[PDB]
């Protein structure tokens, strides 16, 4: 585990992160997909042997020996408010076991949901209160990544607060 257990956020591509393994916002079927998907597919194809999974599940797919988690968030345009939430709630309590079975110190994740999934809603902070809820019992170093500036500012000001 990391000595002092952080939150951290970053304005870049998670393809270029510096932590010891990425979750990536994937599709139930495996397929390369849109925005950080593609993003990942393009950097870690080969992760994408056997990737997909059901919605509200992770797993995970090494490349090279660099892991690959693929998160499978519900895409709200197909899911009541009420099961989305808890879809999107169970994705990131199983990405929390895949980085706890991994024993990595630190972990790049992105805001699941929050792009072509938020079936046209802003879900900053209900992804974000979802991802603490999941990640806050792990001791790794986590890495948000997003691409919007005023999506840094509130993300940062979130952790700030807990502190
Ligand atoms: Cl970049
Ligand atoms: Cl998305
Ligand atoms: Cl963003």
């Amino acid at each position: 585990g990391a000595m002092a257990p952080s939150y951290r956020v970053k304005r870049m591509d998670i393809a270029k992160n510096d932590e010891e393994c990425v979750v990536n916002a994937a599709n139930p079927r495996g397929l390369p997909g849109d925005g950080v998907c593609k993003a990942v597919y393009k950097k870690w194809p080969e992760s994408f042997k056997n990737s997909a999974t059901p919605v509200g599940t992770a797993k995970t797919v090494m490349c090279g020996t660099y892991p690959v988690i693929h998160a499978v968030g519900p895409n709200f345009s197909n899911y009541t408010e009420s099961e989305g939430d808890r879809e999107l709630a169970a994705a990131y309590r199983e990405v929390a076991k895949e980085v706890t079975r991994l024993g990595v110190n630190s972990v790049a994740i992105p805001l699941l949901s929050t792009g072509v999934y938020s079936g046209g809603k802003d879900r900053l902070t209900q992804s974000l209160n979802h991802l603490f809820t999941a990640m806050d019992s792990t001791d790794a170093d986590v890495v948000i990544y997003c691409r919007d500036k005023e999506w840094e500012k509130k993300i940062s000001e979130a952790i700030q607060m807990r502190t």
